[PDB]
């Protein structure tokens, strides 16, 4: 099936706790897969203009470590329910992908989850403006605008409104694409 597909497929990037222990900064990210009319989505956010880090951006749900956390993992779940309002039993983590390095005192931990179908979105206004999907095909031609370095621009066709989606989350968005459509018979 398409969703059995995709879990064994990112399955063989999974790299689990490995860079987990060192001393950083620590941060993750959740890369939310959703499939709507027979093709996968990925789930964005548009953060808060009244936050600290990244305000007015696209970016994935995600968060800083707390104390509370058993692990990284659950670190990008309780930030994910704090956004969105996504609960435990609506998510299945498939795999940790790559880490990613910045301002040299940080390490940022990206999952990869499987959403339930019945899931739907409630922003929380004090942190997000939007959320919105993209499906996953659109990162393989995707519209690049160049600002030198590359944007991408997504119009959605329910409603005309276009995105920005640029940095980390635009590089993470092309990694799970190309993992799960790579080499596919139609
Ligand atoms: C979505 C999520 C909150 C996980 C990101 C963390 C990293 N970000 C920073 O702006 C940053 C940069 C240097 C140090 C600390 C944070 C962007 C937002």
């Amino acid at each position: 099936s398409m969703l059995d597909d995709a879990k064994a497929r990112l399955r063989k990037y999974d790299i689990g706790g490995k860079y987990s222990h060192l001393p950083y900064n620590k941060y993750s990210v959740l890369l939310p897969l959703v499939a709507k009319e027979g093709k996968l989505h990925l789930l964005f956010t548009v953060r808060s203009e009244k936050l600290r880090r990244a305000p007015g951006e696209v970016c994935f749900p995600g968060g800083k470590r707390d104390p509370t956390d058993m692990d990284d993992a659950a670190t990008a779940l309780r930030e994910a329910q704090e956004e969105v309002g996504l609960r435990p039993h609506q998510v299945e983590v498939v795999c940790c992908l790559v880490p990613c390095l910045i301002d040299t005192d940080t390490l940022i931990t990206p999952f990869v989850g499987l959403i339930d179908h019945n899931f739907q979105a409630q922003p929380n206004p004090a942190e997000v403006k939007d959320v919105f999907l993209v499906p996953l095909a659109y990162f393989l031609h995707p519209q690049v605008h160049d600002q030198i370095n590359h944007i991408f621009e997504y119009t959605n066709p329910e409603d005309g409104v276009t995105y920005q989606i640029k940095g980390m989350t635009a590089n993470l968005a092309v990694l799970v694409a190309f993992i799960i459509l790579e080499k596919k018979p139609t």
